[PDB]
């Protein structure tokens, strides 16, 4: 079963703004997704402080960056707290309606798109570079699910019978045809060093067979 | 009953660093505390999206800044999710052990104290300006508690029979004798505009009788 949901009007508006506004500084999408991963890792760490069994689904707390030039995908994997099905449907665990409001009011007051993460909706900066985003997630309290959207007002949720993850979130960015620089090792390294050099979890940039 | 707890060695180390390092840019303490309040407000908002009764303890989501020159206190009040007794004992709901580690490693790599909030331990920047901090908190799942510390390696927790808060957190900064500029209306306004101008909750700066 694939279930299809409509985005709330404000989130649809946010994604259309991200897709259609001319804005050259697209590289901040990776900082925002790594920041979300770090937040998710913080959350499972915090829960584990009083219930160590929370880590039975995986003790390692890390972020992996996986480019694939054949599929034209960049995948960000974390072993953080993950998302339940209900979290996925609630705009990926965000307060996206109120966050979008505050982001829009800030843009009116002289903010720019790079400040999106201050308003809790940094995930949607993925659409600066991706035509489609697939999110695979596993939370301790639910089964493994796949969320997907190519924007256009709707997203799908289905149970994921793919590779079991144990716990965490994978964001698969199906890149736009003119955004393949974000598959290049030196480009990813540059962005991580520029924007994410002090993240408190190991970030491993995977290599590809040439 | 007043219970006294020792800080973990790493947190005690962090507070001693904050208290003893020469660092003139102390004003960032307010940005960090407002940011924590905004995070707590985001959390109760998110919970309320699927269980509206979470707001039975108070529908208003806001931040108040209350200077008191007679007591020499600056109080930051929020109606966010609040903290249970267990949260208070776990370093105010932070991952302070791992966060302190990452903050220290960043300081070695060219970070400065103003970046403390990136590592989840921004609360402790309160000790840039306060000799003592009192935290009154009420979470939906627990009773109202008061946490207190003048650093020096220990903190206390007691049930609070003061004014019932409903839900949220009050951080009371008992300011150092040479830090009373942070009670001045124009100074607080300047800092809020400089560092917190896009927070998505109303921030109300209370006035005093002269
Ligand atoms: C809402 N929670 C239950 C989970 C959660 C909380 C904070 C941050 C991330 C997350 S999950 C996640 C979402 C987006 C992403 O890009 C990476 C992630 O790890
Ligand atoms: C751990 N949670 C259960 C609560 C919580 C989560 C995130 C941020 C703040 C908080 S509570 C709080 C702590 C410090 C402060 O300065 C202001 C606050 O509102
Ligand atoms: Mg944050």
């Amino acid at each position: 079963e694939v279930e299809t949901f409509a985005f709330q009007a404000e989130i649809a508006q946010l994604m259309s703004l991200i897709i259609n506004t001319f804005y050259s500084n697209k590289e901040i999408f990776l900082r925002e997704l790594i920041s979300n991963s770090s937040d998710a890792l913080d959350k499972i760490r915090y829960e584990s402080l009083t219930d160590p069994s929370k880590l039975d689904s995986g003790k390692e707390l890390h972020i992996n960056l996986i480019p694939n030039k054949q599929d034209r995908t960049l995948t960000i994997v974390d072993t953080g707290i993950g998302m339940t099905k209900a979290d996925l449907i609630n705009n990926l665990g965000t307060i996206a309606k109120s966050g979008t409001k505050a982001f829009m009011e800030a843009l009116q007051a002289g903010a720019d798109i790079s400040m999106i993460g201050q308003f809790g909706v940094g995930f949607y900066s993925a659409y600066l570079v991706a035509e489609k985003v697939t999110v695979i997630t596993k939370h301790n309290d639910d089964e493994q699910y796949a969320w997907e959207s190519s924007a256009g007002g709707s997203f799908t949720v289905r149970t994921d019978t793919g590779e079991p993850m144990g716990r965490g979130t994978k964001v698969i960015l199906h890149l736009k045809e003119d955004q393949t620089e974000y598959l290049e090792e030196r480009r990813i390294k540059e962005i991580v060093k520029k924007h994410s050099q002090f993240i408190g979890y190991p970030i491993t940039l995977f290599v590809e067979k040439e």
